[PDB]
């Protein structure tokens, strides 16, 4: 009736990982980072280690299996992956460690040494790995700039599946109920009715986007989340960041269309960024890539 | 009867440069970081401003314009050169800026990240500056690391003047009487004999590339300068650096002969190190140029 998901959840020993460093601990638990030593081979593997609050929350741990579930039945470069989960007193998701963190935090203490090729480059991988999920029928539900991590500064992957849904193949969307999803990242249709699909995932991944060209600025710095719904059904976007041509800010503002089949398909944001990533100076223009009168003293000879 | 030194003693006004901050202050005075900016042109020199402690000793005054009267007659692309004298309160030297400080403490904040071509292209450099000097008939007295500047990572300039001496036409050697020399790194005869030649800049020489090839190691760490004389009379010299072929360390130990015209001269030091730059992981062995059965996690396909 579907197609069965064969997907491997391996279990692993406490004793096979060692936890190095925490990385960070927010409303999620803590992430550590340590190496994990399978004990048959003779191979250490740099892994994120991530784990609930002490406690137990019957509702909280279901969730971290859940993000198991979708993070284990997933394969792609630019899309993170379960290596397993230890059951330890709470259990623990454990991942390829994505040494340089959040792309976000990257862009941000990087401003000065990012140039167009990398950013056109991101924006390609993340729209391979969004073209991956949908065809596994994925829609993630969080894309943002937070929850993309940088393997190296040339290679990034998705992450985050906490709020991934799969969809049946008689299925073209997602009802919510809960709700407490990141506002400012979401299509309108989301916002006004609680629906989810693949273009609503472009949606958030125009905003993605946005956050990469300002070099992670905060998407409606001023404006509190219960506007947010307003100005989007009056006809307000983010604005064109500086360093983006009318080309590359075209492509943000059709992923936000309000008919969401009028906005582009992961795959054709592959195929357009792609284009692009060829010749990437005549579509970003940033200075790099106080004063100008300076002239070195073995320059300036005597008079 | 002796070739007339028409070197140009530049005075510049204290209006025409600006201090920026303050590089450093030992018993020497103040070195500042500035801009000079001529006020015909439209030029900005970056310079570093030398300046004696506020207060005037009469011997003291006198040494900062021999230190002058040499800089002002030197023109090398590998020796430092005066720009001008401001004569205020203090007599002012002025250069050019060397942004990135005296070669030994760089060794020392980049042992990780210097290779052997950037080690032997410095000797070359340093090579080629004293050589010039010694036909311009100018015996250093005080090279070493600390007294080497650097322009840019690839580009070095020998500085430091102020013990400098011209030998005329008729004249091999210099006779010292003060004394109050780095005893580390003279020669023998200098210790002995307050003798100093071209050859006894060989020596010190020599050292200077020790400590370049030891990334910043003090010569003679634990010996007390009063010692020096007698182990090397002994023939005790400074150890072979363990990143140094036998091929480095054997033009080391010829500049360390007692007898001074045994040491290589200037011109043949120029010689070999430029053929061991054309090849430097021959002459050089270091390990850049903590496991190591660490697999990153998209290596380790699952078993
Ligand atoms: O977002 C959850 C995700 N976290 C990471 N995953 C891989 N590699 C990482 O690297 C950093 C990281 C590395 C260096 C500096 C900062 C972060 C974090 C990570 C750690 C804390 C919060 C968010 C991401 C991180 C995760 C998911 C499942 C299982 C474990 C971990
Ligand atoms: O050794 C005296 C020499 N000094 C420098 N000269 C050029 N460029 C420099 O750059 C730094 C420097 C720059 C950055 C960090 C640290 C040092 C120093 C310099 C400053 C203080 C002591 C020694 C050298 C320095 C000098 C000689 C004559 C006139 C002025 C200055």
């Amino acid at each position: 009736g579907e197609a069965p998901n064969q997907a491997l959840l391996r279990i692993l020993k406490e004793t096979e990982f060692k936890k190095i460093k925490v990385l960070g601990s927010g409303a999620f638990g803590t992430v550590y980072k340590g190496l994990w030593i399978p004990e048959g081979e003779k191979v250490k593997i740099p892994v994120a280690i991530k784990e609930l609050r002490e406690a137990t929350s019957p509702k909280a741990n279901k969730e971290i299996l859940d993000e198991a579930y979708v993070m284990a039945s997933v394969d792609n470069p630019h899309v993170c992956r379960l290596l397993g989960i230890c059951l330890t007193s709470t259990v623990q998701l454990i991942t390829q460690l994505m040494p340089f963190g959040c792309l976000l935090d990257y862009v941000r203490e990087h401003k000065d040494n990012i140039g167009s090729q990398y950013l056109l480059n991101w924006c390609v991988q993340i729209a391979k790995g969004m073209n991956y999920l949908e065809d596994r029928r994925l829609v993630h539900r969080d894309l943002a700039a937070r929850n993309v991590l940088v393997k190296t500064p040339q290679h990034v992957k998705i992450t985050d599946f906490g709020l991934a849904k799969l969809l049946g193949a008689e299925e073209k969307e997602y009802h919510a109920e809960g709700g407490k999803v990141p506002i400012k990242w979401m299509a309108l249709e989301s916002i006004l009715h609680r629906i989810y699909t693949h273009q609503s995932d472009v949606w958030s991944y125009g905003v993605t986007v946005w956050e990469l060209m300002t070099f992670g600025s905060k998407p409606y710095d001023g404006i509190p989340a219960s506007e947010i719904s307003s100005i989007l059904e009056k006809g307000e976007r983010l604005p064109q960041p500086p360093i983006c041509t009318i080309d590359v800010y075209m492509i943000m503002v059709k992923c936000w269309m309000i008919d969401a089949d009028s906005r582009p398909k992961f795959r054709e944001l592959i195929i357009e960024f792609s284009k692009m990533a060829r010749d990437p100076q005549r579509y970003l223009v940033i200075q790099g890539d106080d004063m100008d009168d300076v002239v070195d003293a073995d320059e300036y000879l005597i008079p």
